This record gives C-alpha cells, sequence and structure tokens, in this order.
C-alpha cells in the first residue's frame, strides 16, 4: 500500500491498497485529484491551475439517466481513454485486484454522480466487459468511502440489472467477489426476491435478469428452499429515464 492521502474535492480518501500511480506520486503526503477528469498531481497549486482549464464539470460519455440529482454516465473505455485510466488508478486503491487497469478498451463504465450548484460529483461506478464468455455484467463496482452505507452501491447493482433486462439476458458480477461484493449482492437479491413475494426461480430469473444460481444461493441464504419434483419452487432506478441501447 503506496498512497497515504487522496484529495478529490472536497474529499480526503484513505486508501486500502497499493495502487500504481506513478513512483514519485506515492511518496507524497497528499495526491490531489481533479474531481472532473480524475487527473493526478503532487500538489495543490497545480490542481488549481488546472481547475482553470479543466473544461467537464461531469464525466465524459453520454448521459443515459437523470432522476432527481443523480445521473449515470455511460463512459466506452476505448473512446475516453484517459479518463477511464484514471478511474481504474482511483479504483484499485480500494480493490484488491484489477486486472487489465492500464487497458480500458475492452469495458464500459457507468458513472454515477450527485448533482448539485458545484456540479456533478463522482459518487461510485461499475464496469463491464463489452464482451463476455461468462455473461458477467459487472466486472468491478466502487461506492467511493465518504458515499457508502448510504444505500449508493444497491443503486448501482440496480442500474447494472437495468441494463441487462434491457439486452434481454441474465447477468452476474465478475467472481470472486469481494466480500463487501457479497454482501451488497445478497442484500440487493434478497430485496429483489422478498419484493417479488407461488412462482418458480426460472421466472424469477426472467424478471430480474439475475443468474438462476444466485437465486438459489439467495433462497438458501434466506432459509426460502423448496426444491419440488425436481424444480425450486418459492432510491430505486425508474426505467422510464434509462436511455439505453446494447
Ligand atoms: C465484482 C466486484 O467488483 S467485487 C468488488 C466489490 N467492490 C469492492 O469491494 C470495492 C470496495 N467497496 C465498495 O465500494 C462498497 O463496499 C460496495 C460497492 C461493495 C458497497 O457500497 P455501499 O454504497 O456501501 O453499499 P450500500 O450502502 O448499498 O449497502 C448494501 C448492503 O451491503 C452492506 N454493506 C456494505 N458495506 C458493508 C460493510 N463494510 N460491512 C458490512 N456490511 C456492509 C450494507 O449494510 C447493505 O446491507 P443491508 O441492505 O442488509 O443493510
Ligand atoms: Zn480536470
Amino acid at each position: 500500500k503506496n498512497i497515504e492521502c487522496i484529495e478529490l474535492g472536497r474529499h480526503r480518501l484513505k486508501p486500502w491498497y497499493f495502487s500504481p500511480y506513478p513512483q514519485e506520486l506515492t511518496t507524497l503526503p497528499v495526491l490531489y485529484l481533479c474531481e472532473f477528469c480524475l487527473k493526478y498531481g503532487r500538489s495543490l497549486k497545480c490542481l488549481q491551475r488546472h481547475l482553470t482549464k479543466c473544461d467537464l464539470r461531469h464525466p465524459p460519455g453520454n448521459e443515459i439517466y437523470r432522476k432527481g440529482t443523480i445521473s449515470f454516465f455511460e463512459i466506452d473505455g476505448r473512446k475516453n481513454k484517459s479518463y477511464s485510466q484514471n478511474l481504474c488508478l482511483l479504483a484499485k486503491c480500494f480493490l484488491d485486484h484489477k486486472t487489465l487497469y492500464y487497458d480500458t478498451d475492452p469495458f464500459l463504465f457507468y458513472v454515477m454522480t450527485e448533482y448539485d450548484c458545484k456540479g456533478f460529483h463522482i459518487v461510485g461506478y461499475f464496469s463491464k466487459e463489452k464482451e463476455s464468455t461468462e455473461d458477467y455484467n459487472v466486472a468491478c463496482i466502487l461506492t467511493l468511502p465518504p458515499y457508502q452505507r448510504r444505500g449508493y452501491g444497491k443503486l448501482l447493482i440496480e442500474f447494472s440489472y437495468e441494463l441487462s433486462k434491457v439486452e434481454g439476458k441474465t447477468g452476474t458480477p465478475e467472481k470472486p467477489l469481494s466480500d463487501l461484493g457479497l454482501l451488497s449482492y445478497r442484500s440487493y437479491w434478497s430485496q429483489t426476491i422478498l419484493e417479488i413475494l407461488q412462482i418458480t426461480i426460472n421466472e424469477i430469473s426472467e424478471i430480474t435478469s439475475i443468474k438462476k444460481e444466485d437465486v438459489i444461493s439467495t433462497l438458501q441464504y434466506l432459509n426460502l428452499i423448496n426444491y419440488y419434483k425436481g424444480q425450486y419452487i418459492l432510491l430505486r432506478i425508474d426505467s422510464k429515464c434509462l436511455h439505453f441501447t446494447p
């Protein structure tokens, strides 16, 4: 673990893990990040100078969802390489591993923001492989620490499933899940399935885009397993505001 402190807009962030930022930036008291383009540098003065030329004020890509103060921006990792590359460097501060951190081409990124009079503030994101042989509808998911324990993680997961629905597919997060990932998914899966509550798990899976194995591990967790004749038997996203084209 190499970076002790990150400043991102109004927040001080405390990394959990090593992230391969330039080695000369890993021995500083504070690594300064532009909160809009996620550019990193060695001092507050260069940041203030930067903020003078930095146009953005939100993430790149297209604003495919907006409801109240919450937006989602869809960002092609190939079309917006330096932003996505900067996002991955930050994300790795809170991820145990991040495979292919340096190559953002294979991925889409869904960045969730909170809007106020100062701009669109990055709250968290999830990535997704453009092509997955394993039907992984999320590769990495993150809520930045200042926003954690507030329902944002479950909102990101819900949005990931809304995308799968439009694609007419079931999806599942990339494995292995971190323990924080599993706690979040378990909670989202549980609330979704109870909300549905006779129905078959095939029907649950078709309605929610959740893989059957995930519905089963969840009913197991909820002590709601009922195996009958070969068969298992039992902050929100408004999908009208979603404008997504697979
Ligand atoms: C596929 C992958 O990427 S695996 C990688 C998973 N991501 C990471 O580990 C990155 C670091 N962690 C994070 O960014 C966050 O912890 C996330 C995204 C996993 C969860 O974000 P949050 O915004 O805190 O989630 P949210 O507030 O919606 O909580 C969801 C559920 O998880 C539980 N949870 C979240 N964090 C914790 C924690 N540290 N300890 C115990 N439970 C937790 C919540 O209590 C909630 O459960 P409940 O509905 O039963 O009350
Ligand atoms: Zn910037």
